[PDB]
């Protein structure tokens, strides 16, 4: 059939990745039809982390959006929309600088908006629209909001749907269906997809995305020990303490001091634990933080960093993950290597390497203590990156909701045969 374009620019706090998504013209409106037709990965760091040079952020989205012009068809560049929208790099920043912020913002339009395309916005999305977006990505995706079953015989309960885990960069969102009733407006969601109503919780913690969680471990170690138990014995480096303490995530613990590593697992496990307040709850239950969250339920898809140290866990270290028993046995044999060890089971590049031990201790201990899973309800989270050939992120869903791609109801109601 004719077909049509859109495209996302996620701006992340760490990278910027171009998804160009693909679709039938008159066949658009159905679920699961919409999907990945190319990607591409900016080179270097995330729109963020050129506050001090913004017009870089612009010309850093140069090459992408050159392979966008011979990725899409000439003759629909005019009407295939473009967004870029930002996270928490660009909320990190909104909070040091909001001038810088709306120059780095400024600069990514004036690139874009001298391409071909539709060019719709630069926009920062809040937590919840980050977490929300990639749910509906997931669920989309997978066609769990079709409403299976035949007239006069439904299936009851209707499909279950996916929850959605993301551990970015800067911050990490948790997102799922829940029976539960909300006791914080500002984690309850109500969606209306395809004539059905989905009672949704999601939350996002800023400064628990995976590099702010490495810098808080860092400053933590720092002032603690002046070594790093996380960190695998034999392994140093030279720590720039204003890196350190610059961001909003750390300052709240003279230029450059030596910092090794320990191979201590359990000085790990407690370092990381400090992360975590549960100290009160002001509500009939929480997570951490003082942050409400109804129980966990149903199956989940925990994706970006989640899925990056899993698949080191499984790949490289050889390791099951399949239980929480496991996935901590998994830490702790990986906590207790020597650097020397590390390298020699990884023969390729290394950047990365010496940080395994404390994200999976951190992730580990977000899904155990933090989000209060059991072996029971872990069986049911699965760690994948991909379903149906795209990408898992919040770009498409965000994509969805700015083309308004999922109605509300479907048309004519399909004669009332669903009420
Ligand atoms: N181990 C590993 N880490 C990776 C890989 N690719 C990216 N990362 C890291 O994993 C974390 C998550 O990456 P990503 O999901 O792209 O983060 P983001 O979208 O830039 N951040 P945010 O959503 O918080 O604004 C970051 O710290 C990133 O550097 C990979 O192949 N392996
Ligand atoms: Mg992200």
């Amino acid at each position: 059939p004719a077909l049509k374009y859109g495209i996302v620019l996620d701006a992340g706090s760490s990278h910027t990745s171009m998804f160009v998504y693909k679709w039938p013209a008159d066949k658009e409106n159905d679920t699961g039809i919409v999907g990945q037709h190319s990607s591409c990965d900016v080179q270097g760091g995330g729109i963020s982390s050129y506050a001090n040079d913004p017009s870089k952020a612009g010309q850093s989205l140069v090459r992408c959006l050159e392979q966008a012009l011979r990725d899409v068809p000439r003759d629909r560049h005019a009407s295939t929309p473009l967004y870029l929208g930002a996270t928490a790099g660009m909320r990190l920043l909104n909070l040091t600088s909001p001038e810088a912020t709306a120059r780095v913002l400024e600069a990514v339009t004036q690139t874009l908006t001298q391409y071909p395309f539709d060019f719709r916005g630069a926009r920062i999305l809040s937590g919840q629209d980050e977490g929300v977006f990639g749910w509906v990505t997931a669920n989309y995706l997978l066609e769990n909001f079709i409403k299976y079953g035949w007239v006069g015989r439904w299936i009851r309960p209707r499909k279950g749907t996916l929850g959605a885990m993301d551990l970015g960069g800067a911050s990490t969102q948790i997102t799922f269906e829940t029976t539960s009733p909300s006791e914080d407006p500002g984690n309850e969601v109500h969606l209306r997809l395809y004539g059905q109503h989905y009672r949704v919780y999601t939350h996002s913690f800023l400064c628990y995305g995976r590099d702010q969680i490495l810098l808080r471990l860092l400053a933590s170690a720092l002032q603690i020990h002046r070594f790093h138990p996380c960190w695998p014995k034999g392994y140093s480096t030279q720590v720039l303490l204003q890196e350190v303490y610059q961001s909003p995530c750390t300052m709240g613990q003279s230029a450059i001091v030596s910092l090794s590593g320990t191979s201590n697992a359990t000085l790990c496990r407690d370092l990381v634990s400090r992360l975590f307040n549960i100290s009160s709850c002001p509500f009939s239950q929480c997570s951490f933080n003082g942050v409400f969250q109804p129980p966990v339920a149903g199956n989940f898809i925990a994706f970006s960093a989640f899925y990056y140290t899993v698949d080191f866990l499984t790949t490289v270290m050889g390791l099951p993950v399949g239980t929480l028993k496991q996935l901590e046995e998994a830490t702790e044999i990986t906590c207790n290597q020597t650097w020397t060890e590390l390298q020699a089971r990884v023969p390729g590049q290394k950047t990365r390497l010496a940080d395994y031990c404390a994200v999976a201790m951190f992730i580990h201990q977000l899904l155990s203590r933090g989000y209060h899973f059991d072996e029971r309800s872990f069986r049911e989270v699965v760690f994948q990156k991909k379903a149906a050939d795209t990408a898992v992120g919040w770009a498409l869903g965000y994509m969805l909701n700015l083309t308004n791609l999922i109605p509300a109801d479907l048309p004519g109601l399909r004669k009332g045969t669903h009420f």
